[PDB]
């Protein structure tokens, strides 16, 4: 029996937490800015509230009561939440850990306990207004994370269904083809079309009309050409998604995100799920944030079986975590794990108690202070501490520096001292720091 | 139906989160003031990790794999963490849910100093932090009863350890708001030194103590690590804070929206969408109703039942004069400002 965290899990270190924290803040400063409420749900649900999912699910023992299972997702509790409270409309974010008993990467990428960060807008509203706001939030959050330049790929579920019908894919073969054509952003058409014909058995004449569509991508100028596409122009499903997309584009221009988006017919994911728009944000590579509209899901716990038209986004905080901490190992830099702002020190040999008086004073003034938990600390060791923890200042008490009612404030980085009076010390610290 | 949150566990409504935020904010802002690091552990540990009243533990099935169990504690994982990274010195706070089977799923809020230091300076720190928080929470008044294990047993050093703790308490200004009690003994079998417990003056509000025996556990060399900590019963505190919030007539807001963008006339959705983004690009918590042609009364009612202090109205005659009408939901008085000053005008009133 080794001391270890269970297969697929991980402790968050003080360094990692410090990085994880600055990411969440930016993400939450944005959600709050859009007037979103927040809910929280328990870690486990009734074992069978989660039926109708892949059964890569942590199930608890019996141990007495009923059968239970750790949440593999945030949205099933969400749909349980809206039903247990009889809500037809809400705007929430929810940040918590989900549990999928899958095989942990060693390269890496995948964990069994990982953060999920979702934002949602449930309810019946005018067409694409809540759909357009979700894009604005991503681009706000991503741009504010300072992690490089990004693009948002956009597509509609109906344009997919219509395109595959008018091109001629069988419904039973419909969805391994989506799973295939979705690989276009990591691979090439040649290989897609090739993997394809070997595994599907589509007519090569079905594979290559798909290619004339899915290989295309661009802006609104594309959604207008696709309307002019004669065979698409008489597919009812394709015409809706195209309509809903032209409108969606018009709103983004008003948001000033018009160019940070690309309509990409190759995008085809989460089809158990999305019924309208589908979103995915990529860096400039890798999938960093997703989302879209899913109207037939949240209401699937309602008595009379009422739809709850819902749109929303998820953010790959786990991926963004890794990027930030390497962009802080890029400068090979100490991430500050504390917010300590002053260290009460002394060079003399019996002043321990006089320090304690000063720290509580600093504390009760709302200043983040600290002292070494020893009776006669040497000033050299005291300073290394600050240098290590990135503490900006040191407050040195001396006997003949106590006598005149003052305190020595030595800046750790500039090594410069200046005598400050007890009355002005806290003011000085609150100015030499934010 | 019979849609049910698992027995012993409840959800968190937007209003409940509001209290939770304000409470945790006070807690956290104090923990950082004392320069603490923060760690996190998995929600479960190995079954054997969580061994020595103790079959109160949530366990998982057989997976085909290991035998896991949910954390009944925040301190046993602290122990495992220290033995694993091999640390003899750390100061950390941890806010996380625990999973006792008996609520069943509830929050815990530990702050622990670990290491070899001169007498009862860290032990005094914890008490100062406890008083710092209970005061700032503003939940009435409180007292802290203090004790020592070794006294309850040799019963001469706890007398002297406590003798040495009180002057530090005096230097901090905490001497008064604590008390000595010999009956306070629980909990008492992982503890080795001081044992305290917070009590509100009108419960289990806050407790903890010193325990040098609970990190030498997993350490295979058996080298014990001294550790003093505390835990704040943040669940009871959650209820009291709102109970008092409700007793103050005041609305507990669930959002932080400061301005709603409205219009009384028709065909002005586009012009509204443009404006809110400007408010958003400036970091103002603004909002907009997802209607093509909403009515100005419905939006004003949305505001007063949310706590939004302001409304930004757009009309074609305001639209054209470079002017934007700003009405205050409460006083219902009106100003119109040029588009430029608006982003700053709003920040002024909030």
């Amino acid at each position: 029996f080794v001391l270890k965290t269970p297969k697929g899990t991980r402790d968050y270190s003080p360094r990692q937490m410090a990085v994880r924290e600055k990411v969440f803040d930016v993400i939450i400063r944005c959600f709050k800015r859009h007037g979103a409420e927040v809910i929280d749900t328990p870690v486990f649900e009734l074992k069978e509230t989660l039926m109708g999912k892949s059964k890569l699910i942590y199930d608890l023992k019996d141990q007495g009561g009923e059968l239970l299972s750790l949440r593999y997702d945030l949205t099933v509790p969400f749909a349980r939440y809206l039903a247990m409270n009889k809500l037809t409309n809400i705007k929430r974010y929810h940040i918590a850990k989900v549990y999928r008993r899958d095989n942990p990467a060693m390269t890496r990428g995948r964990y069994r306990e990982f953060y999920q960060c979702d934002f949602d807008i449930a309810g019946n509203f005018d067409p694409m207004i809540p759909d357009a706001e979700c894009l604005k939030i991503m681009c706000e959050i991503l741009s504010s994370l300072q992690i490089g330049d990004f693009l948002v790929k956009v597509n509609d579920r109906r344009i997919l269904d219509g395109m595959f019908a008018i091109c001629g894919v069988s419904d039973s073969k419909f969805r391994t083809i989506c799973s295939s054509v979705d690989k276009l952003d990591k691979v090439s058409w040649e290989e897609v079309k090739n993997e394809m014909v070997g595994e599907k058995g589509l007519a090569p004449e079905v594979a290559d009309r798909i290619g004339d569509y899915v290989q295309q991508h661009g802006g609104v100028s594309l959604v207008e050409q696709l309307l002019q596409d004669p065979k698409l122009s008489q597919n009812k499903q394709a015409l809706e998604g195209l309509g809903d997309l032209k409108l969606l584009f018009e709103y983004l221009t008003l948001f000033g995100i018009d160019d940070k988006i690309s309509f990409d017919l190759s995008l085809a994911r989460g089809l158990d799920y999305y019924t309208g728009v589908i979103y995915e944000a990529v860096l400039l590579v890798g999938s960093v944030a997703a989302g879209g509209r899913y109207d037939g899901l949240v209401g699937m716990f309602d008595p009379k079986g009422r739809k709850v038209p819902c749109v929303g986004l998820s953010i790959g905080v786990e991926r963004i975590f890794s990027i930030v901490e390497q962009r802080l190992e890029a400068l090979e830099e100490k991430i500050r794990t504390t917010e300590t702002q002053v260290l009460v020190a002394s060079a003399q040999k019996k002043l321990l108690e006089e320090r304690l008086k000063l720290v509580s004073e600093l504390w009760d003034a709302g200043i983040k202070a600290e002292l070494l938990y020893k009776k006669n600390p040497k000033l050299l060791n005291q300073l290394q501490y600050c240098e290590e923890a990135g503490i900006p200042l040191v407050a040195i008490i001396g006997e003949q520096e106590l006598k005149d009612g003052v305190i020595k404030l030595r800046s750790v980085t500039s090594r410069e001292e200046v005598d400050v009076r007890r009355e002005d010390l806290v003011e000085e610290i609150k100015r030499r720091t934010g």
